[PDB]
């Protein structure tokens, strides 16, 4: 076999959408292509230390290496070898580095139905910005992403199944449309939107988040990100009523001291408080679409995307990686950033509930920033001699060791 | 007749698109709800002495206030009068304040055709900003704003429409779509991309503008957003070929000096670079919904939407507005700032080839907050004590009669 399983841990549960981790468990981890290896390696280092460090010996992740992209190409023969897909649908929690393709990403995604893409974003304290105050960025976006138009239903103007739209849309619906015109079908799925939404609150209640936000264009898209909003609170009403209080109750008398907010936001009113008062925002649920566009511009608050890490969360596993890509560029020199990866981390220890190692993490980064310790992506900008990735990493791993 | 049309001036004619304007223009005006009257007048008293100052005597805009909104309900018991219509119809420009939604935009918009939003945004020197580096935006937002999603083709998940559209998608075309979905359809027409594609260019040519970046999502929506892109660069390609030179082009061989650079750019990057690096663009030529999302981030950036301009254009006229509502808490207090109307006095200068007048509006503004000379909205944060309204305007007379 191509995989040695460490029969020294156990795999991850979880009852419903809810995560039960075993004090050593089983993680999963793909290198990845390029600065991949330097960086995962980095991050795995950092996440130890972190967890030895918040809990001694009482917990352990049991690491375990698969091989998918142009390793997997040169050992097998394969990208996405099935042994890999195996170790995937069996231990479901995997690190992963960046992959390129011409893809791997979306099947793991799909394999293990990681419907919701998470992006966390908080300012860094020392990072540039092109914000005169973003001291007070700490979001979290929770996009829906197997819906809206990614669905894919959509066809040229000139195709003969856009003829037959209009002919139907004529004749059954009596509305008016020219033949010179491209079709797409944008869906909105109701029991889609209630299942990224109880993920969204299960998660704010567990790591004390104060207000989810429902992003959407209700007023233009009545019945697809209208029903949205409405999809959204009817459920979290229903069965999150003891914790909640929407903010038309909390202007309403109500008492919300101790519970967490559940208000509305119009798209266009975003795309503006995002950049004027992003301190607004706690946690961002929105449909596929306006999640896209909200995570690409609430990513651009903080200076270096490539410090940023996400998700792809299912009702039964996840993918954490680096919001960045390959960086042929520097594979193997030594010189990439791995706070992406390392971050993936952070929030990879934060989903299994362990906290202490990812406010860990999160502190001796703040800290090693403010320091003037990073790697050249940042170093090129404040005049001082950039760490390598390893020597990085390694300042991380001792500060973590006084703190 | 209820309205006495000024004897002295001649209507605007319009050929191939372009603005035929006599010496003694008539332009109808609506003073609007609030601070409309105030604001309004204040714009036209500014409008006036540029023009003046710019031309001497040899040109003059023939005002014509026509009745729209509440002033019209209380006038002649019709919010939007028979008279005003037909006003409308004839002279075809007009400047009009805010009004209060309780349907005459829209009604105007539809009557005149004006099918592209405009709204130009740029840094002004001395104003507060969420950036740390405004210096050098300096851009235009060329809105398709009669296509897309805003068509309204869209039906409730449990509407008797929805399920022939589902049943339809299954038999006919063989797509898997839940019971449970709302259903909107995204029509993107050639026809219509065209036309906002020969405004954009026609004005890049008119105003000595260098760029045009075209907003889409064609990865993902690639018969829809994708056709919109190709659309746009086939009528640049093929109507402007002597006028523009593509970015691909460019990186390729061909020379860009003395020609209009029109490259693209995927939604996602420019939700980024609007906010790292808006000075990279210059107009931008987007469709519905994508120009509606970026021009709220666009004029977020410099902060005071308060004092931004824009306009509704057509083959055949033109609707310039502030893009703020009517505050009515500040109504007849001679408070509130006017430069949004007479920004969209500017905009509607500039489209009459007055850039004349135009720029000594611009300047006389940039000169007014250089040295502290504001309404309270701004006096509030300089520390300094503010002007009124009709104090402001007078200022910016003052200055003008100086440059
Ligand atoms: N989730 C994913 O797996 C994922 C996501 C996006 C893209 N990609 C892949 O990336 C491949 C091409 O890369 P790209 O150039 O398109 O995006 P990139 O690999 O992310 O390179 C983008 C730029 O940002 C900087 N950068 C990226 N990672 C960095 C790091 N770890 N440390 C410091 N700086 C970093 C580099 O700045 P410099 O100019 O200083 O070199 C580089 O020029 C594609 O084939 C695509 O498949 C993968
Ligand atoms: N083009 C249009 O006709 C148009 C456009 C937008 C909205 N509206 C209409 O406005 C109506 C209600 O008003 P809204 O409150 O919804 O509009 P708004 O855009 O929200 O105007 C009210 C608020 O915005 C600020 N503001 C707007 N213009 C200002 C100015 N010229 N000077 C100083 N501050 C200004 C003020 O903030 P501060 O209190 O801090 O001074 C004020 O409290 C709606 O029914 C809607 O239909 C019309």
């Amino acid at each position: 076999m191509l995989y040695k399983e460490p029969e020294d841990g156990e795999k991850i549960k979880f009852d419903k959408g809810k995560w039960i981790v075993p004090n050593k468990p089983v993680i999963l981890y793909i290198e990845g292509d390029g600065i991949g290896p330097e960086i995962t390696n980095a991050a795995i280092k950092v996440i130890n230390k972190a967890v030895e460090r918040a809990y001694g010996s009482s917990r352990e992740i049991k690491w375990l290496e698969v091989y998918a992209g142009e390793k997997a190409e040169k050992l097998v023969n394969d990208r996405f070898p099935k042994e890999t897909q195996e170790m995937l649908l069996k231990y479901r929690v995997v690190l992963k580095g960046p992959l390129e393709t011409p893809s791997v990403n979306v099947a793991i995604r799909l394999m293990l139905d990681l419907y919701a893409n998470i992006r966390p974003v908080k300012y860094i304290e020392g990072l540039e910005s092109p914000l005169k105050h973003p001291e007070k960025v700490d979001m979290i976006i929770f996009r829906e992403n197997t819906d809206d138009l990614y669905r894919g239903i959509e066809y040229p103007f000139n195709s003969e199944e856009a003829k037959k739209i209009r002919d139907f849309l004529r004749k059954e619906l009596k509305v008016e449309i020219e033949d010179d015109t491209g079709i797409g079908i944008k869906v909105m799925s109701k029991y889609k939107t209630q299942r990224i939404t109880r993920l969204a609150i299960q998660y704010a209640i567990e790591h004390k988040r104060k207000k989810v936000t429902i992003m959407h264009k209700g007023n233009v898209m009545k019945y697809t990100e209208g029903a949205f909003r409405e999809w959204a609170y009817e459920v979290a009403l229903k069965e999150y009523r003891d914790f909640i209080v929407t903010e038309e109750e909390i202007n309403q008398g109500k008492p919300d001291q101790g519970k967490i907010i559940l208000n509305d936001r119009i798209a266009d009113n975003m795309f503006q408080q995002i950049i004027i008062r992003p301190e607004e925002y706690d946690i961002i649920l929105a449909p596929n679409v306006n999640g896209d566009y909200i995570s690409d511009a609430a990513g651009a608050l903080i200076g270096n995307i490539g410090m940023l890490g996400g998700a792809n969360i299912g009702d039964e596993g996840g993918m954490f990686e680096a919001i960045h890509g390959t960086a042929p560029k520097y594979a193997g020199k030594n010189v990439a950033n791995p706070t992406g990866i390392i971050k993936a981390g952070e929030l990879m220890l934060r989903w299994m509930g362990w906290n202490e190692a990812a406010d860990l993490i999160e502190k001796a980064i703040n800290m090693a920033i403010r320091d003037k310790k990073v790697t050249q992506d940042i170093a090129r900008f404040m005049g001082v001699k950039a760490l390598g990735t390893k020597e990085y990493a390694d300042e991380l791993i001792k500060i973590m060791d006084t703190i």
